[PDB]
């Protein structure tokens, strides 16, 4: 016999990764693009979509040239970057670079949009934030600047591996997880918000298809194969958003499954039934839907995350261009057999936060210093705190039910914060390594399920595994004076606020 | 001719130190004897006072025995501890240890005795603080737990070198400037608190007898002088509390002169014309009278001083056993050329405070903490703190036309700070490097007024003078904007008490 593939792409915020998956569950030829991102942090933050497209072309040519038969690879799937704003033109040419979530320029936008509408109707059509970030606002925000460009409009595009699926089969469609994200969509008619779109002038037309993630949104045209290699007429499957590929990836399938994506920045996810939506959040809780039929991805997002615990080495001395390593290591190494005093308190917000509390301005704090109080007691309250800002959100998705955690990112790296984390949350702990991996594997199961390699994702992701850890378990502890200290770090959030 | 001595003493908390002193200011043969104290911290703090005396009879000895001839010592004045607790019998012999003003034991009865008379009138009648430290509670307290001791009671020193002058001349008296901090004395009517003694079972008898600092108590007794070896008859002047001599030695003579202490811990004076008592302080305010005719100390205590400072080298390092040098010197490294951000504020009271507020709890913060924030702008934020409590303090003591301050201790060290203290107090500083012999060249001053050696104590400290700096001047600063960052100081205090 002779080995076939599914092409798996991830069209991520800061690279392009791709491998070619077996039925096994293996990934081979993997690669790696990195792309350039424009805005230098003040304001904007946009890239060239071409970039993307660049990256998928320069991929599929390396493994041509590396002995792959492109007839064996069955089927293409990707996931990226969700909510973005991509604005073409009839020809599917940009019309602008292509803003990324994290831009937030549109605040002015977003209020009127939020009062014309009033903030409690949109939350309860959208089941999602309605924010700066949102597509609506940064699409008001584009005609305005923009008019001529603007009469060139014809598709509006909201995730970036939907811009190569659209370049690969010249069909403009979208995953239901990715359009969650938006602020444009309505999970319960699941359908985009038709009155919301036409009462600022923006026909049905621009929208994208909604699709399956499993469901073939069109072939490989002769054009894409000619650009690419790739043979005419493979499948291209919708696939999803990187958020969804990534939980999908580590096994996240069943109610009550539950994720943390411990980067700079942060995530917390955790999978349920699909539900009625509760009152509008005093804190940013996303609710993704169509990764799993009839479930919910409700996800708190985190703005200061591994991010403090990097600020923090600052207190072991290291200075803005110094190799990190030999930081992380010391403060590793010093809060050993530490305590945290019940007095001692570190509020984390050294960056505006949006997740458990909204701060446009950071509320960064140590509280209760008394003259016994140690730097290495300060470095563990450190984690402490970004633990309870945790605790917080979990306390917001209504974790309480939750078995297990998987854990992704360079933040797991602290086993110390790790411990903090399992025990001020009170949940099991499980880390994942290779994150990068891992929408790749989601991709690869869902695509193996179409393709009959598999009888389901479940099957697929537990036979690769087999190919391959212990879980990090909670202490035991007081837990009402953990939970003493919880609400106390809470109070202090607050009155910070003078 | 041949060399005539002043002899002076300082019984101060953890040694005594003397000298003898020439007429030109020079001090010669000179003595420390270590004291010992008792409580380890735990609540009491206590001396025995024969220790006090078994010191003055060493010294006294090692000068004999080193060829000086005690009958070229031509008077003997000490200073010591201030507001002590030391009940005697008919004999001179001591009932109990001496207690110290640090002991503050007697919570129960400082309020009793509070609420009892008024505090509005016990500060109107004393001018000064009626707390647990002051001596009426410790009296009480004492008489409650020791009835049979009590019974013998018949003589309440009040200061340590008191005790010494009653052993060298058999005469019981005391200085105004300790009577003042002891809450039991009457500034406006230069007396005892007759009615608040009486009422409380106590008869004047226990009182020893005020004298002016220059004023000779007596003689030294045939038995002294067996017990010393000076020369029965040498003049014992009654000198006055460290306090007194030590701003004495300096130099704090006029309206507006001002001294700052910066030990572990410590107290800013500002030297003023004698005026009406004011309002009752939400803040410790001594007002110490007699140090000079006319003229009143204002001095508030401070708690968190250099200690501030000694806690943070836990920030670069240090650890419970290690000498400290090393660190402080990386301290004042990283803190050259930085600046602290307008929002980074420390609240710097690590440990229970008096002034410039009353925290029975510590009150220890780092706030405005961002994600620019170095470790090196947390080391002079504490710097920064600690002097923003100090301005605080000159704020109460009304220091608005204090033109200089002279400044003692170990904490005088820091460069920084010091800077810190001009800029925030907007006052220049001069250091007085030797602070252990300040109290020792006040004394000899005054006694060289009495023995006729000098017209004015003025004269003879301005002489040794020339026997022997550069002021440092505040930099120009935004004003109100120092102010802004002041008044802020003060509402972050007040906001982290809940
Ligand atoms: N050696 C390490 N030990 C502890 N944490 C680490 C270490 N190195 C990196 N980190 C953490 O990794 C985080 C970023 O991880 P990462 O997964 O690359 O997220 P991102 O792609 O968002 O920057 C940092 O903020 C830091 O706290
Ligand atoms: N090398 C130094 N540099 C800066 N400050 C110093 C240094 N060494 C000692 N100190 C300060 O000295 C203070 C104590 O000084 P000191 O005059 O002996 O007062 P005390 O007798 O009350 O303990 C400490 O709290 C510390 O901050």
């Amino acid at each position: 016999s002779l080995a076939f593939y599914i092409a798996t792409f991830d069209i991520g915020t800061t690279e392009v990764k791709a491998a070619l998956a077996d039925r096994d569950g293996g990934l081979h030829f993997q690669r790696s693009i990195a792309l350039e991102t424009y805005g230098d942090g003040n304001g904007p933050v946009e890239q060239d979509a071409g970039d993307w497209y660049d990256a998928v072309q320069r991929i599929a040519s390396s493994w041509w040239q590396s002995g792959v038969d492109a007839r064996r690879v069955s089927a293409i799937v990707l996931s990226g970057q969700m909510q973005n704003f991509l604005p073409l033109d009839q020809d599917h040419e940009p019309l602008h670079r292509a803003v990324l979530y994290s831009d937030k320029r549109p605040l002015k936008e977003a209020e009127e949009i939020n009062a014309r509408h009033g903030a409690d109707n949109l939350w309860s059509a959208l089941e999602n934030p309605m924010t700066a970030a949102s597509i609506l606002p940064k699409l008001v925000f584009w005609r305005a600047s923009f008019p001529q460009a603007f009469g060139r409009l014809r598709h509006v595009v909201l995730g970036a591996k939907d811009y190569v699926v659209l370049r690969l089969t010249g069909r403009h469609a979208t995953d239901r997880t990715n359009a969650s994200t938006t602020g444009l969509y309505r999970p319960k008619d699941d359908a985009w918000h038709v009155e919301l779109l036409a009462d600022y002038g923006f026909s049905l037309d621009l929208m994208p298809r909604l699709l399956e993630p499993g469901e073939q949104v069109g072939g490989v045209s002769a054009l894409a194969a000619r650009q690419t290699g790739f043979v005419s007429g493979t499948p291209v499957l919708c696939g999803l958003g990187d958020a969804g590929a990534a939980t999908l990836g580590v096994g996240v399938l069943d109610d009550e499954d539950a994720y943390l994506h411990l980067g700079t920045t942060g995530w917390l996810a955790r999978l349920t039934q699909t539900d009625p939506v509760g009152d509008m959040p005093v804190g940013t809780i996303f609710r993704l839907a169509g990764i799993i039929a009839g479930k919910t991805l409700q996800v708190a997002p985190v703005l200061n995350a591994g991010n403090i615990l990097q600020w923090a080495l600052t207190l072991v001395g290291h200075r803005p261009g110094e190799d990190c390593a030999e930081y992380f290591h010391m403060a590793a190494a010093e809060v050993q057999g530490v305590t945290v005093p019940d007095g001692l308190l570190f509020v984390p917000y050294l960056h505006a936060e949006r997740c458990p509390v909204e701060l446009p301005a950071p509320r960064g704090a140590l509280l209760g210093v008394t003259g016994a109080t140690t730097r290495a007691q300060i470095l563990l309250a450190v984690l402490e705190g970004a633990a309870l800002s945790l605790r917080w959100c979990a306390e917001l998705l209504g974790m309480e039910k939750v078995g297990l955690l998987k854990v992704v990112g360079g933040g797991a790296r602290s086993e110390a914060w790790l411990r903090m984390i399992a025990d001020n949350l009170n949940v099991s702990l499980l880390v994942k390594p290779d994150a990068h991996l891992h929408p790749l594997r989601g991709l690869a199961a869902l695509a193996a399920v179409e393709l009959e390699w598999s009888h389901s994702i479940q099957d697929f992701l537990r036979e690769a595994d087999l190919r391959e850890s212990n879980i990090l378990h909670p202490q035991p502890c007081d837990e009402g004076r953990r939970r003493r200290k919880f609400e106390r770090f809470k109070q202090c959030v607050e009155t910070l606020g003078r």
